């Protein structure tokens, strides 16, 4: 069994309809009538070991499962903001610069903590991270939490690739490593500061493959300052090798946080 990790579906309440897709309907909640929580109905066991083993205040976080009965229940922290892409696309926030590098040094100290545990989360994108009530960006779609958000590439059986957020040795020769989710990072700065513009917006995946290939890179954008921006550019040199670790990057946004 799943010993502490097993909830029993009784300490579960039902409030609010947060999504329906490929995997089930998730719900916004209450557990043991008083942590908010959202509820996965899956319309696993190695999934479920990976959300058992890494614990991050920047990862979203897996509080149990429901398995003695069907449809199965995951059981997360819940982040009422939804979706990163979503809430940078929403104008009404008029998000100050200071705002954008503290969402950015929140999904690095995420990174950090992943690739100290030598986990490679290999689709890092604003889609794939949630922000909670206080503003706060966490990391999901990683083991059971990629079927909570009904992740398009893993409801496409791999089909749809993040072709945006992937350095040219992935496109090329599927080469994943560490270097290739820096790479996924500073795209996810660049919609971060882009207040979630598409990267590439006016490309295809295709035409965005062939241009990576000629040593195309994203513009900065304008949100973003010069040293901002030597940070996300960082993440995009052509040897994977050159390019740094989380670690790095985390205090280099340290030190702009610093400076401005
Ligand atoms: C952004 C580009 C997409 C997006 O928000 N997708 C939704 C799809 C339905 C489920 N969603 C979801 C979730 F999986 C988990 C939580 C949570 N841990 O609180 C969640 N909160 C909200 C407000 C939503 C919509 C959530 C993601």
């Amino acid at each position: 069994g799943y010993g502490s990790w097993e909830i029993d579906p009784k300490d579960l309440t039902f409030l609010k309809e947060l999504g329906t897709g490929q995997f089930g309907v998730v719900k916004y909640g209450k557990w043991r009538g008083q942590y908010d929580v959202a509820i996965k109905m899956i319309k696993f066991i190695e999934e479920a070991k990976v959300m058992m083993n890494l614990s991050h205040e920047k990862l979203v976080q897996l509080y149990g499962v429901c398995t003695k009965q069907r449809p199965i229940f995951i059981i997360t922290e819940y982040m009422a903001n939804g979706c990163l892409l979503n809430y940078l696309r929403e104008m009404r926030h008029r998000f100050q610069t200071q705002q954008l590098l503290e969402m950015c040094k929140d999904v690095c100290e995420a990174m950090e903590y992943l690739e100290s545990k030598q986990f490679l989360h290999r689709d890092l994108a604003a889609r794939n991270c949630l922000v909670n009530d206080q503003g706060v960006v966490k990391v999901s779609d990683f083991g059971l939490s990629r079927y909570v958000l009904d992740d398009e590439y893993t409801s496409s059986v791999g089909s749809k690739f993040p072709v945006r957020w992937s350095p040219p040795e992935v496109l090329m020769y599927s080469k994943f490593s560490s270097k290739s989710d820096i790479w996924a990072f500073g795209v996810l700065m660049w919609e971060i500061y882009s207040l979630g513009k598409m990267p590439y917006e006016r490309f295809t995946n295709s035409e965005t493959a062939e241009h990576i290939a000629q040593g195309l890179r994203l513009y900065r954008p304008h949100l973003a300052s010069e040293k901002v921006y030597t940070i996300m550019y960082s993440c995009w040199h052509e040897k994977a090798d050159e390019r740094p670790t989380f670690k790095i990057l985390l205090s280099n946004i340290l030190d702009v946080m610093d400076e401005e």
